[PDB]
């Protein structure tokens, strides 16, 4: 129980901010993953050993692809750790330890393709399930490294206790499905425009942390400029491949995954920010009010992709 973990100075001071980038060093992320939690959840809720181990299954079951990788993962993670340490009063124990496990775990073996790319190929996953294809892989994922030998975190947890949790885990991953997204968006306006929000109703609590999850799986979107700038880089990389695949099945792929129209790019993040990041960010900020750094990084970089199309970089 008394086995702390220390970060060098300049990560300590910045891991708390919303902007934090995890760095190049692929082989400090976990320490800064458990850093994150016993800060977020205290030092006793999880057996360091356990979670050591459960860190590391995870880390074998993220493939090598540009964007939806390991580094990835542990990026979401943070800034739910972000969210989480602004908002401390507002959440459950269980949430805590949840939600931080959720967002390691939301992307399990990607392979870099979309949901509507699945469903076009004909791949035996959306046979399985017709809408959040993927999202439900990632969960089934999440729950086999939980039942490896060794494995289980939660062990500690009551049968009702671990159900919670899981269930908490279940949904906060499909809610990483961008095409449930605008519905809950749209109902959390709605609910917080009337006055009907209310965090004491558990369908309403499960809608807010759909759209942390949301808002942490953009993240990428919310720091500094040229994190940004590169990132964008590798999430067009997969855009791109998918859209390779497409033209491979006979079928034109969207613009914004072909590779021939690499200089709609500009444009075509100005729609996403306009249609998507902003609005997700917007809505958070509404109803998480310390979550608003996330939103004024979010405007910054869409000024920035402004500057881009006007020639001005
Ligand atoms: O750019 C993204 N999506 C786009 C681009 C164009 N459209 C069409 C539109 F505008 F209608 F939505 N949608 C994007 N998508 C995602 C996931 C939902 C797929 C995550 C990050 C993303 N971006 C990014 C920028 N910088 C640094 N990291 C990630
Ligand atoms: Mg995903
Ligand atoms: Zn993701």
């Amino acid at each position: 129980g008394l086995m702390q973990f220390t970060l060098p100075v300049r990560l300590c001071k910045e891991i708390e901010l919303f902007h934090f980038d995890i760095g190049p060093f692929e082989n400090m992320w976990p320490g800064i993953f458990v850093y994150m939690v016993h800060r977020s959840c205290g030092t006793s809720c999880f057996e360091l050993e356990k979670l050591c181990r459960f860190i590391m299954s995870v880390k074998k079951n993220y493939r090598r692809v540009p964007y939806h990788n390991w580094k990835h993962a542990v990026t979401v993670a943070h800034c739910m750790y972000a969210i989480l340490q602004n908002n401390h009063t507002l959440f459950t124990d269980l949430e805590r330890k949840g939600l931080l496990i959720a967002c390691l775990c939301h992307d399990l073996d990607h392979r870099g393709f979309s949901n509507s790319y699945l469903q076009k190929f004909d791949h035996p996953l959306a046979a399985l399930y017709s809408t959040s294809t993927m999202e439900q892989h990632h969960f089934s994922q999440t729950v086999s490294i939980l039942q490896l030998e060794g494995h289980n975190i939660f062990s500690t947890l009551s049968s009702s206790e671990y159900e919670q949790v899981l269930e908490i885990i279940r949904k906060a991953i499909i809610a990483t499905d961008l095409a449930l997204y605008f519905g809950n968006r749209k109902q959390l306006e709605e609910m917080y425009q009337t006055g009907s929000l209310n965090l004491n109703n558990q369908s309403h609590r499960d809608r807010v942390i759909g759209l942390m999850m949301t808002a942490c799986d953009l993240c990428s979107v919310t720091k500094l400029w040229p994190v940004t700038k590169l990132t964008a880089n590798d999430i067009y990389a997969e855009f791109w491949a998918e859209g390779d695949e497409m033209k491979k099945l006979g079928i034109q792929p969207i613009p914004m995954m072909d590779r021939d129209k690499k200089d709609e790019v500009p444009q075509g993040q100005l729609g996403f920010y306009n249609a998507v990041a902003i609005p997700c960010y917007t809505t958070l900020t509404q109803i998480l009010p310390p979550t608003e750094p996330l939103l004024k990084a979010c405007r910054d970089n869409l000024s920035q992709w402004e500057k881009v199309i006007r020639g001005e970089e």
